[PDB]
């Protein structure tokens, strides 16, 4: 990676070991849980295009997500390339070329070459923006992954409602809804979904009741 | 963190400290402290990794979300944004200070100012808040319910008196006047008589001394 | 904390997560055994009353003695507004105030306010005062915790002795006695509380032998 | 290694975790990008501490050595070497790459001098062609054999299928090439109807997608 | 410690590292290199906390103290103290040394002073003096009791037989002396004849290469 | 340990308690396996002859062997004293003492001394003379501890060929034969040792075929 440490200098340092056996682990414990995306983007703070590479292919298996992950890839890297038309010609001597989908993506540039870019003034963040496509395509595999629809969440006869609470608001961070659209699943389905000595208990509340308020009134 | 020796990215160290803490003990009131000592120097967006990065109790973390949500509301009632000085960075909207409308740039922008925008611990301030909701929320018992058994050791009694008492958040007014009190009338029969005949004015040490007996 | 690092310059750092999961382990393995305090002293070296605050507050549990630890740092304050009371004056541009009990204890002041009094020539060492506060209030838990009175410590009939003297000066050290009074305790206690076979060699020896030899003399 | 901040000693904690890398995976495919990222600017002589230091597999530690043989080899028919310019050091031959017949002193001599003349990475290139080798060597099935099972979810074939893949070492346009292919074949009669019905142009997701259901 | 790069505090790492390998190997012999090991450039304060972080052993830690105590009276009788030159600082007597009576500071003060007072490295040769008759004290057997059994691997009776020498701590002159008489006369009778058999002068490799085959 | 990083200068270090319990782990665990050499070589790098006795003495059990290395160290000592003679003279005030086989052993000499040898132009490696004596003295009990002859290694008759040429290779290791005696040990003993129907399928492939083929030959 690359951050501001060496006095006021900003030097390029090998990606930790401990930052890998740590994203390593998450993957293998986790299998994409929705957290494990949040730790994604923690752990690869200021990372080149080949440390994610690096990071993303010691995962052995889920090899089908990491395969789903490449195609993914592969879409942002044709839009970019849509986008941004390199112009043929021969590269001025103060300056470096523009860079492809496949080189920010680390396939087709060297370590020199993307910390050349990131560097550059006005900066080319190829890291944060490899980064980027490599999130979305998280994003897709854990909504993919996320077992139960939100429908199919309701809480048990005798299931504590802070545990149905805890399922529910878990499923739907993995079928990722907006934190609007999540604020909007609480005064309605949330409600519906309760057993039903409890669902009497929430209706009895009245409308716009804060999450504090339910969880309070179904404690027994 | 934003620290002072001779911004750095937070810690995996760090990271993995503070989401086996949250795994391990469930919102016990040792957590806050823990989060508080773990988050020293934290930007918004490092307070918003640490939060993020708990899976489960995600019941907690949308109540955390709400609370973090009215402190938000509250500051941008107290301070309306109404131009740059040439020399100068923009004023922090509620949503800035929590990290989801602004940029890690912008966090470092504000705390590295002078005057100083301590934009990390005004965040902190609003999710400990939060926190301690769930704490008193989490709480399993009322501190009326705690009861020394027949042949339970007064210092296992008082041990949970003072952990419940503890997530039940009371001031240190409160917790030291609900010792002469509550923690009395709660003894077993045996030890309550030894600590009646103690007298007013007697510290934790004298009735544990006391109760160690029986 | 603060010690002098950064080159010649004394800079403050981050308590070290390290450092408090280190305490935090202690105190949940070792249960106010003597031993935690030179610890507590060990981890506790350079350290501000806000760490040391830290230190003590993520202790969940054992909450009895941290109100007992409490009640005891509120009398060492009480003893300390006694004996420095503050002359109310407007603070000279170039000056702090003065630190009340509770400044020290870190209740009432900031770090900002802390750094301010140690790193203040003549040094005002608030870390190193409050640490002086808690220490005397865990030797009380300590001495409350020892589970026997050294009366009690008697070698078994079968027990070596080795085993003997090792709960005998455990306990000792407990109900906290100075290395002088250890040391009397010795040519006393020791064999008066020694079974019947290895005290009568322990007499045997005369007065004024060493450990070694007593250990030596009832290796049988 | 040789790390530009502000030559260092190979970390214990690095060997330590290539040495156990290897004991739990062996040779499965992501020991090679772990290698390469555990040996970032690793001197020939930490390359080689690094493989010393793997106990057993040594029928396959010989093996690499062969390759490496077969790397030098053919760089002393590259670069036959023909006296030492007075501000210059001497030509490295393949054994000098190789750590075999260099020190620790030539080798940064080499890496650092102007030009740079990179052993290093010119050596882990030699052997991470000798574990692709072992890696295809040691992929326990053929991905002919790769056949989803009849109550076997379909994530947990492609899981397999992907994997086998990935040791029988095959380029990103092969590996493209055998989903629209095999994959289906190889699928269970139910699944590889509904993967059929889909038509050509599907993506991995839109197939997992299918198969979920059944 | 006191380290020269480019005071500081006692590591965590170290005092747990030390605190340990007394709780695990009990006074074995190699608790003493890793003790001079883990303590290199320690003030007299840093190996006060070491001593006193062992919780147990007791009885062991009273007979190190008493150890110390005749250490500090054999220096105050060889260096009695007699006005401060202005550009010095005081004597140290015994217990300054033993970090009883003296500070960090004054610590710091003799081992940075020109020229050099080396009150750490003092101490812990009083301390390591205390050890090794603790060390002599808690090994097990003693060495004539140490007797190849009958069916038992020579590598394992040599392996029991220097162990045992080690703790009842011999001369390096006696150790290699107690080779061609014990060891041979505590060899098993099949092995013993073996070893009659090679003659005098025979190394330690050559007896345990002979006695291999028995 | 010495290693030149404080900026320029190169500075002497503690041995890092993280080296030594690495280290004493290994010794533990796998008992002079050929491997643990290698590591020795890798964990004391830049080491002062004292820093090794530390590393070797840390070493509690193994002692037969311990005594083996020490008996060998004294060897390469008198071979040492013999090639080198000390002329016995004052030392000329900008110089220091020629180094003795028992000074280079880290037993006659002071941490002051040994770092005074290596940092001395032209370089006089205390260091690195010893470790290779050090090494020597391993080598020959890997050789002893090994517990089959490359004879007694035999696959199988339902052993896979993999199994036993990781047997056979290991072995060989350790009965530390050289490179070129490995590789020719190879067309001769692992085939005339392997078992009968893998034997058959090995003289059928002709001389001269590598490992690779040898072990897709009996993959079966
Ligand atoms: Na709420
Ligand atoms: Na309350
Ligand atoms: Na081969
Ligand atoms: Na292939
Ligand atoms: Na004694
Ligand atoms: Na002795």
């Amino acid at each position: 990676p690359i951050v501001q440490n060496l006095q006021g200098q900003m030097v390029h340092q090998c990606i930790s070991p401990r930052t890998l056996n740590a994203w390593v682990k998450v993957v293998e414990e986790k299998a994409f849980s929705p957290e494990v995306i949040p730790m994604f983007s923690a752990l690869s703070e200021g990372a080149t295009p080949q440390d994610l590479n690096t990071m993303l292919n010691t995962v052995g298996g889920h090899q089908a997500a990491m395969q789903m992950l490449k195609e993914t890839i592969n879409e942002e890297a044709a839009e970019w390339d849509r986008l941004h038309p390199v112009h043929a010609g021969p590269i001025a001597p103060g300056q470096m070329r523009e860079p492809r989908g496949s080189d920010i993506a680390g396939t087709t540039s060297t370590l020199q070459e993307q910390i050349g870019w990131m560097t550059h003034n006005p900066p080319i963040p190829v890291g944060e923006i490899y980064k980027r496509w490599i999130i979305l395509g998280l994003n897709k595999i854990v909504r993919m992954y996320s077992p139960t629809s939100i429908l199919d969440i309701r809480q048990g006869p005798k299931e504590p409602f802070r545990d149905y609470v805890d399922r529910f608001y878990k499923t739907l961070r993995a079928e990722q809804a907006s934190q609007e659209v999540k604020n909007a699943a609480t005064e309605t389905l949330l409600v519906q979904n309760a057993n039903p000595d409890c669902k009497t208990i929430l209706k009895a509340l009245g409308p716009g009741a804060t999450l504090e308020e339910m969880m309070t009134a179904c404690q027994g």
